[PDB]
């Protein structure tokens, strides 16, 4: 079913909360043992967001592999994504850990530091050109090399240098800034422009590692990021585009990361950008 009348008969009936309900019971429950170990209680932002054990990104040091972070593997779309937390005070050295030995090439950022007067992430990279950052738990420096701000988001170059080695690699921030604090935004159309800046930087393509996507739980605004990007990929891919059902395609992320969409607003957002973008990758 065309999901674009799919929309227009649930927005008529007033169904949102009823649909995003099915999902909830029908989504995948696996174990999360890992996360739940009391020596790791410091490096999880809320009780109840946790990555599955099958699914988790396991940190190269023997001492405590763990981090809040999910290898979201979509066979039939060939991309991966990291989905992630908003890092802590104590897990900012992990982040960049993480991002080194996966190889990724791009951090994809949807909240503000701080956001309805509390703070939602760290401040984990750097502001000032000639103020760098160290992490010497893991033995990272971090330097800023350029910003380009826009009225919707922010493009940051980044330095991120392993100090065991003297390798170095350039790293691309893409921040999402206009995200507002209640609710989801009334247009997809900035949303979808973004998505399509991070495409064409090369950040999300096979000869990189997986992006790295967080906001601050790293299920809600990340899910829609990435719910997004696979199903605009399918309907490219296949020869009936029409047969792509964003229903499916949510309860299969869902199988790597619990949570992803966290409101009915979202599921609904959602689709409204896969319609309106659908409306560029299939020729207009």
């Amino acid at each position: 079913m065309e999901m674009e009348k799919e929309f227009e008969q649930i927005d008529k009936s007033g169904s949102w909360a009823a649909i995003y309900q099915d999902i909830r019971h029908e989504a995948s429950d696996f174990p999360s043992r890992v996360a739940k170990l009391p020596k790791n209680k410091n490096r999880n932002r809320y009780r109840d967001v946790s990555p599955f054990d099958h699914s988790r990104i396991k940190l190269h040091q023997e001492d405590n592999d763990y981090i809040n972070a999910s290898l979201i593997k979509m066979e039939e779309a060939q991309r991966s994504y990291i989905l992630t937390q908003g890092p802590l005070p104590n897990t900012v050295g992990h982040f960049w850990e993480m991002v080194w030995e996966q190889k990724s090439r791009g951090v994809v950022m949807l909240n503000r530091v701080m956001e309805k007067g509390s703070l939602k992430c760290a401040q984990y990279w750097p502001q000032k050109e000639e103020k760098e950052m160290i992490f010497e738990d893991t033995n990272l420096k971090l330097t800023l090399i350029s910003e380009d701000i826009k009225s919707y988001y922010t493009v940051r170059q980044l330095e991120l240098e392993n100090l065991t080695t003297q390798e170095t690699r350039e790293i691309l921030h893409f921040h999402y800034t206009t995200w507002p604090d209640f609710g989801v935004p009334e247009s997809p159309a900035s949303f979808l422009n973004f998505l399509f800046k991070v495409r064409e930087s090369g950040s999300l393509s096979p000869e990189h590692g997986p992006v790295v996507v967080h906001c601050s739980a790293g299920i809600g605004r990340s899910g829609t990021f990435c719910l997004a990007d696979t199903c605009l990929l399918l309907m490219d891919k296949r020869k009936d585009p029409s047969s792509v059902d964003i229903k499916k395609v949510l309860l299969e992320m869902r199988k790597f990361r619990m949570g992803l969409i966290q409101t009915a607003d979202q599921l609904r957002f959602s689709y409204l950008a896969v319609i309106e973008g659908a409306k560029f990758i299939m020729g207009d």
